[PDB]
C-alpha cells in the first residue's frame, strides 16, 4: 500500500506533575479531531498508535488510554484526563507533614492508581507501551514494556505498580517496593523511583528505540527495522520548561546555595535538559532523513510563575495549566513557520486517520 | 493580478517512469478537488497549457482529451493505473532480430482505444504535444491553436501521442497521414520529442503561449514575456544518481558505438531537464518572481527505477515509490519546505484564481 | 505581554485612505476570527488611535461610540464609505475663485455619521491633528486632559473636517467651544499635514507617553520604554520615482503655482520616510524592531497618487494597491508579508486583551 500505510506511529508524554495537564489537554484536541474524522465519538488514541511512552504523569496518561476495560475498549477517553487531574490532582499532592521522608506519603496515588487501573498487567496493553522508573537498588533504569515478557514474565508487573513508580519523584513521593515473580516462581523486587531520575523525563528517543528494536522479530514493526526513520510518525509531547524571565538563575547567586537549594531545583533542570536534549538528538536523525515533518514536539517554552512546579495542585494552578495548554494549541511550530501546534496537530491526525483506513483497505 | 497571470503544466518524457509525475499530479488533483469540494475537478481546468513529451504527452492527451460527457477523458489518479495494466504491454519484447526493442503494436492499440478519433483540435486546453520529423529534419510540435490556416497539424490524438513517445531503438518511428486545405496530402515521419531536444518541454510551452498571446486575448498579459504573470508546474521523470549507472571518461575511451547507444538518450535526457530548469530559472528570477516556478524532480535514482522500459512490477512499484517519496523531499539547497507544500501552495493558487475566473 | 501599550496609526492621503482602510479591514477580520467574535472592533484592541486628515476620519468613525456604546464602524465599512461618498466629497466645485471643492458635502456626511459626538466620547484614546492657521500652531485633538481644558472637548465632525482640510482642496475650518469661564475659544484649522504630521505615528506615541505620567493604564512607557510599545502604522503610499516624479533641469522653470500643485505630496512622502526613520531609530536602539509594524506602500503610479481622485476606476485601482500590499515583503531582504506580519501582529493583541481581562 501507499508509504503511509506502512509507517510505524509513536505517540510519547513527558512527565511533570500536574503539568501533565498540558499534554492531556493536546490529546484531548487530538482524540477529537479524529473522532471527528472517522466520524466516530469511540475513536481512541491506542486505536492509531503501534506504540505509546510515557513518564512520570506521562506514564500514568499511558496507563489509563492504554489498559483495557471490561469492554475491551481504552479505560479511559483523552478528554477524561485534565478532569482526572482536577478532582484527584489536590489529594495526590496533599502535604503530609512528615518530618522525615517525602513530600507526600504518596498514600492516595496508589490508592486511585488500584481503584482505576485493578488488577490488569502490563501484557494487557491495548498498544505497545513503554513505562520508565529506575531502581534504586540495582542501579539500573527498568523499562517497562508489553511485548517480550514471554521469557521474562517479572517484568508482566500490574499497572499500578508501574504507574506509581513511574510517577515516584525522589524527595515528592516514597521509592517503590513491590514483588513479582519469575519463570521458576523465584520472587523478583523492584525498587523504583521517577522515569525522570532514568534520563526520559521526555521519553520520546526510548519510544522509538523500543519499537526499533521489536522490529527485530516483530514482523508488525518490521519497515523500521533497519532504522528507517523516514517511516517513523512521532509525536512527543511535553509538559513545559520554565522561562528564563522566571524562576531562573545565575552563577553568582548559586554561589551560596546548600545542598537543599540545589535539590529544590536539580530536577525542574534535569527535565528542561532532557526535553531539549532529547529533541535534540529526534530531530537530528529526522532532518539527516529528510523527514522534518514525520516529528512534531509540542512544548512550551515558557512557563511561568505558579504554573513551573510539578507540585501545585491549587485550583488557580491547575485552571491555569488548562490555559497554557489551550494557548499552546495557538502557539507555531516553530520560527518564521506560521504553522501553528494546532494545524500541525490537525495534519497529524490526518495522517494517523488515512494509516488507519489504509491498514483496513489493504 | 492573480486571475491575470496564465498557468502553465510541463511534463517531461521518460518512459515508465511516467509513473512519478503521474504520481504527483494525482495528489495534486486530489488537492484541487478537496480545496473546491468538488470530486468532479479536473487538471485541465485549471491549465490554460498543458505541455507535455514522451509519456508525458501520452498523459497530456488523456487529461485533455475530452470524453462523451465533454470532460477530461482521464483523471490524474487514473494514470499509474493505466500504466500498472498497459505498460507491460507496451514494454513487451517483440524480440524480433532487426529493429526496435519493441514493435509498438499493442501501444498504438491501446492508444487508439482510449483516445478513438478525437483530434487535437478537441483538446480542453491548449496543449503542446513534442515530436521530431525524421524526414524534414524538424520539430514538430502540436498544438490545440493555429489550425485554422493549417488543417494538416490538425492530426489525431493517437497518431501524436504515439510520435511523442516513438524513442529510437525503442519504437519504430510512426507514419500517419494529414491533409492540407487543398486536399493535398501531409506526411509525417515521427520520433520521440526527446529527439527534437525537449524532453523537458516547459520553456516550449511557455514559449507557445506567448506566442499565442500575440492573437490571443486570453493570453495578453505574458504579451511581451512577462514571467510575473507566468505560473509554471514543471514535473520530471528523474534522472539517474552520480553514485549509480553513471560513467568515467576511463571506461568510455574504449567504447564502440554499441556502448553509447545504450546510454546516450539518457543523458541528453537528464542534461535537458538541467538545461531547461536552467533557463527558467534565471527567466523567472531575472524577474523577482522565483516563486512563479515550480519544478518537481527526482535527481538520484537507484537500481531498476532509471531505465523507461522496465515495466516489471518490482519496478513499476518502486517507481511509485520515487513518486511518494518525491513529494516530502525538500524543493531545494537548504529549503526546508517539501514539494509536498509547494504543491498545496500551488494548488491553492490555481484554485483561487479559478474562482476569480468566474466571478 | 499584558503590560503592553497597543498604538495604531493611520496617515493621511485624501481617497488614498482606502489603502490602509483595506488593510484594517484584514486585520479587524483576522481579530474577529481568532476571538471567534464578529462583533470584535479594531478599538478594542488599540488604547491609542491617532490618524491625519482621512486618517483622522477614519479614526473618528472607529472610535466614535454609537447608540449601543460600541464603535460606529467595523473596519469593513470603511472602503464602502469611500466608494458611496468619495465621489460627492471631491465633486469639483467650479467656484473660480477658491479651493477646488468647497467641502460643504464632506461636513453634511460628518454631521450625519458622527452625530454630536465630542471627542471626549471616543472609545480609545484618539489622537487626530490639524494645525491652526491664526495661532500658527498645530493643534492636537486629544480624549483626554480636557478636565481642565474644556477648550478642547470639540464635536468629533468639527475636528474630522479640520483634519482632511487640505489647503487648495477644501476651505480652512472655523468653529467655537467654550472655556471654563464660559468664553469663546475660536479654531482657524486646516489638514494635519501642514503640521508636519502626515504620518503621526511618532505623535501617538508621544501623547500616550505624556499620558504614562498621569494614567497609571499608560504606567509602562511612562520612561520612554520602546520595549513596552506595540506599534501599528498605516500608510496611503508614496509616488513611484518612475511616475509623478520630477528633476531639478524642469522644476527650473516652474512657477509657484507650479510648486503649489506637487508641493503637499512632496512632504507627505517626507513625513512619511521621516516619522519612520525616527521610530526604526528609537525600536532598534532598544532591539525591539519587531514591536513595530509600518505598512507603506512605495511605489503609486497613475491615477493611483492624486488623493482626490474618486472615480470609479480610481477607487478600484487603490484597493487593488491594498489588496497586493498585503503580499509584499515587510523590509528588504525578509521574505515575510505584510500579511503574515498583520496576522502575527493580531495574535498580539488578541493574547494581550485576554491577559488583560483574564487577570481583573
Amino acid at each position: 500500500m501507499a508509504q503511509l500505510g506502512e509507517m510505524v506511529t509513536v505517540l510519547s508524554i513527558d512527565g511533570g506533575g500536574i503539568r501533565g495537564i498540558i499534554p492531556a489537554t493536546i490529546l484531548e484536541f487530538l482524540e477529537g479531531q479524529l473522532q471527528e474524522m472517522d466520524n466516530n465519538a469511540d475513536a481512541r488514541l491506542a486505536d492509531y498508535f503501534d506504540v505509546i511512552g510515557g513518564t512520570s504523569t506521562g506514564g500514568l496518561l499511558t496507563a489509563m488510554i492504554s489498559t483495557p476495560n471490561e469492554n475491551n475498549r481504552p479505560f479511559a477517553a483523552a478528554k477524561e484526563i485534565v478532569p482526572f487531574y482536577f478532582e484527584h490532582g489536590p489529594q495526590i499532592f496533599n502535604p503530609s507533614g512528615q518530618i522525615l521522608g517525602p513530600k507526600y506519603d504518596g498514600k492516595y496515588l496508589m490508592q486511585v492508581l488500584q481503584e482505576k487501573l485493578g488488577e490488569t498487567r502490563v501484557h494487557q496493553a491495548l498498544t505497545e507501551v513503554v513505562i520508565s522508573s529506575f531502581d534504586i537498588k540495582t542501579n539500573k533504569p527498568v523499562i517497562f514494556t508489553k511485548s517480550n515478557l514471554a521469557n521474562s514474565p517479572e517484568l508482566d508487573a500490574k499497572m499500578y505498580d508501574i504507574s506509581y513508580s513511574t510517577a515516584a519523584a525522589p524527595t515528592y513521593f516514597p521509592p517503590h517496593y513491590f514483588v513479582t515473580n519469575t519463570s521458576n516462581g523465584d520472587e523478583y523486587e523492584f525498587n523504583l523511583v521517577d522515569g525522570a531520575v532514568a534520563t526520559v523525563a521526555d521519553p520520546a528517543l526510548l519510544s522509538i528505540s523500543v519499537a526499533t528494536r521489536l522490529a527485530q522479530k516483530d514482523p508488525a514493526f518490521a519497515s523500521i527495522r533497519s532504522l528507517n526513520y523516514k517511516k517513523m510518525l512521532l509525536l512527543s509531547l511535553g509538559t513545559g520548561t520554565t522561562s528564563e524571565f522566571d524562576k531562573t538563575y545565575t552563577a553568582k547567586e548559586a554561589a551560596t546555595w546548600t545542598a537543599v537549594h540545589w535539590m529544590l531545583v536539580i530536577q525542574k533542570m534535569t527535565d528542561a535538559a532532557s526535553s531539549y536534549m532529547t529533541d535534540y538528538y529526534l530531530s537530528t536523525a529526522f532532518q539527516a532523513l529528510d523527514s522534518k515533518n514525520n516529528y512534531l514536539r509540542v512544548q512550551e517554552n515558557a512557563l511561568t510563575g505558579t504554573t513551573t512546579e510539578m507540585d501545585d495542585a491549587s485550583e488557580a494552578n491547575m485552571e491555569l495549566l488548562v490555559q497554557v495548554g489551550e494557548n499552546l494549541l495557538k502557539k507555531p511550530v516553530s520560527e518564521d513557520n506560521p504553522e501553528t501546534y494546532e494545524e500541525a496537530l490537525k495534519r497529524f491526525a490526518k495522517l494517523l486517520s488515512d494509516r488507519k483506513k489504509l491498514r483496513a483497505n489493504k
